[PDB]
């Protein structure tokens, strides 16, 4: 396995990071709890299992509750692997990552008693279940200096992590091309989603987030969760925000399409595409991410002017803050183990927070090598926001006829995942030839 | 009758049940909380929303959190319908007219819409702390819970109609899944074919479907989906259902690939046993009586196929049947998959004790009209249970060579959903022509 080579360096890095923080916080070690299955109210059914990000940060075990990692950075990390024995289900770790842990099998969740350290006074519990931690004897639960430290360095992806994210993007792109074909065949939102799921070989709960699969006016809906079962009478626009998972690492890709490939909306999409590519290539070590977000508002304003959506020059559109009506979210975010990855705001290991008139900007941190970003500029026609704009004194400056013409197409978003290197950029998505 | 007509009676029934219990428990009214969405640990993603069964018992609103129902049985039930306004993104169907609807635009503003004096109002929901912080004191009082759960077993005509539709959808799925199997598709592909035909998302189904090929058919709670079709195609077991207005279907079918051979004959024999067991459903009979007969029929099957060298009675007497048939014959089904009240003897909550020999059976309540059951006899070749059998002195009575021949096929389960009427039975599943 070519992943195994990189995974050895991955463990050594996590061990190194663990050594530092437990010595800085005077701890014996850190305990990572994979998590638990949540039971539905008054029912014997369970919610789908979601693994603790801090747990899967160590190893690709993401579908197994009641697992525990005990690490101090010097000894080999101890893996308490849950493996029940009853005829109701079907199951020993055999993959390359197993050899880097001291594995002890747990046949029953409550038996974790005797496998955890006896003196837990200086062992930090990192997990969601504080009452379970209390029942075990842990009193140090999710201490902020430890949380902030790990979250800070999570931004710096190891070579193993980059490999996993490249693979995640490979899978996602395959899905996006299948979803694209389904759209031009005139399928419904539901049918398009199904085509995506089949092509990625992902179940719905495997994706890093509930995919957004939108047609026509629904393209304006940022968090569009529902899928229409019936195809629209006329096909105008298509927006799919969908990703994939590989070993716990996420991909997050958006593409917008015009059905006919010509007309005002098709040109608008093409314009946003060139803006999106230009914004991607502005990523560089030393740059604050906030500068890119600002440049995006500049480009959205320019776009509004050129297509005569707003009857003003680009800079007055910026100054009046009209751009926020059409582009109300952030340009992008860190991505990795979590979709919206941690540490996006922090300036140091101690958790120095850097804030963004742009409340929904998710990244303000200085860009460095081995960090991974999304770049997702957008231009939408949302009724609530357009109504607010009409209530302002900027009413007279808006081409409402133009807005009416473009409204049935919903909106535009184009998203890529980019690895920043020392002297180059790696746009994983477009290098996989997703136009 | 159409759903609109039937629903009028449904409300009148719930109103009546409510009047009786608040008078009995000296309450002013009962409050049903739909629930909330659960946020994932250290993340901004949420678990898929699962509605409170007690809430959706009143109306088909199953995807909307922060909803509240205030009822006393005499006045119209008040519905606090959550309808927020954000650019991230009103009831008008037949059921809307039966509620006094008050729109909630933000979840923390609910306090002004709830009763001023909440002392004698019973809170029925999962979020106790939320309720206590609102003023509620009575948290899911057991006499109220028991009362509702007991009468939940008696389905209104509206509820029966919903379940008929749920079964109609599921049957379409099973037919598509069956065809995919004979085409030699993988478990994953079969599941996706099922979802497409039912127009269900993975989280829309009442449970995670069990889609099993060959040896996997022996695993009762088989959750995984193999992405690669087995080199040899021998058997197929799909346990899958559907949802309609919050009401569930629960159907299992088992297939032999070639349609000939010992396993195919075993499937056909189990099918005739299953049909006969369905027809044993009758008002006045304890459900345990049917469970006992199932063990007798499984024993007779084992004997006839010479898997066990004993008569049926001997197989029963030595407790050998439980090796091949380890679970219950079935359960009540409705708003919940394993519906409530199936173990009750009265509305007070007293337990109807299971028949001797099966203390773990939890569907024991005396059968009555307008109740809905599953009938799912099974015969499996499970390694864990067969190992235990080999360790006992009954080892001598087992044709282990035949067991080894049948083991690669996994096991058999056949499940239908049946409505019990006054002097007739309605097998919703087989009425939709699913062999
Ligand atoms: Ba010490
Ligand atoms: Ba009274
Ligand atoms: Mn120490
Ligand atoms: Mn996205
Ligand atoms: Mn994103
Ligand atoms: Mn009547
Ligand atoms: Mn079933
Ligand atoms: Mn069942």
């Amino acid at each position: 396995n070519k992943l195994a080579v990189l995974y050895a360096e991955h463990i050594a890095t996590l061990q190194k990071r663990t050594r530092e923080i437990i010595e800085r916080e005077n701890l014996d070690g850190v305990v990572f709890h994979s998590g638990q299955a949540k039971r539905q109210f008054l029912d014997d059914m369970y919610y789908p299992f979601k693994v603790n990000p801090q747990f899967k940060a160590w190893l690709p075990v993401i579908d197994n509750p009641h697992c525990w990692i005990v690490a101090n950075g010097t000894d080999k990390p101890k893996l308490i692997f849950y493996r029940p024995v009853d005829f109701w289900h079907k199951v020993e770790p055999n993959e390359y990552w197993a050899d880097y842990f001291d594995i002890e099998l747990l046949v029953k969740p409550d038996q974790v008693e005797k496998l955890l350290p006896y003196d837990k006074a200086r062992f930090a519990y990192i997990g969601e279940y504080l009452e379970v931690a209390q029942a075990l004897g842990f009193e140090l639960m999710n201490p902020e200096p430890v949380m902030n430290f790990y979250h800070y360095h999570r931004a710096y992806k190891t070579q193993y992590e980059l490999a996993c994210m490249r693979e995640a993007n490979k899978i996602a792109v395959q899905g996006h091309k299948a979803a694209r074909d389904a759209f031009f065949q005139g399928k419904s939102e539901f049918e398009i989603q199904q085509a995506y799921l089949l092509a990625t070989q992902h179940s719905e709960n495997d994706t890093p987030f509930g995919n957004y699969v939108a047609l026509n006016e629904n393209c304006a809906i940022l968090h569009y969760t529902h899928f229409d079962r019936v195809a629209p009478a006329t096909h105008r626009s298509f927006l799919i925000d969908a990703g994939a998972n590989f070993n716990g690492y996420a991909a997050d890709i958006t593409r917008t399409y015009d059905f006919t490939g010509e007309g005002e909306f098709a040109e608008l999409v093409a314009t946003m595409k060139q803006h999106q590519i230009a914004l991607c290539n502005q990523l560089a070590p030393g740059k604050l991410y906030g500068e890119l977000h600002l440049d995006c508002h500049q480009r959205v304003a320019q776009t509004l002017s050129d297509f005569n959506i707003v009857n003003l020059s680009a800079d007055e559109i910026v100054a009046k803050g009209i751009t926020s009506t059409f582009f109300p979210h952030g340009l992008g975010h860190h991505i990795g183990l979590q979709l919206h990855d941690v540490g996006g705001f922090m300036a140091d290991e101690q958790g120095a927070h850097q804030e963004p008139g742009h409340p929904f900007l998710r990244c303000t941190r200085k860009i460095e090598a081995n960090q991974v970003f999304t770049i997702e500029p957008g231009l939408y026609f949302i009724d609530s926001l357009l109504g607010d704009l009409a209530a302002t004194d900027n009413n007279q400056h808006i081409n409402w006829d133009k807005v009416a013409e473009l409204k049935p197409f919903g909106g535009i978003r184009i998203e890529d995942n980019i690895i920043v290197h020392e002297d180059s950029l790696e746009n994983m998505t477009r290098e996989l030839e997703l136009d």
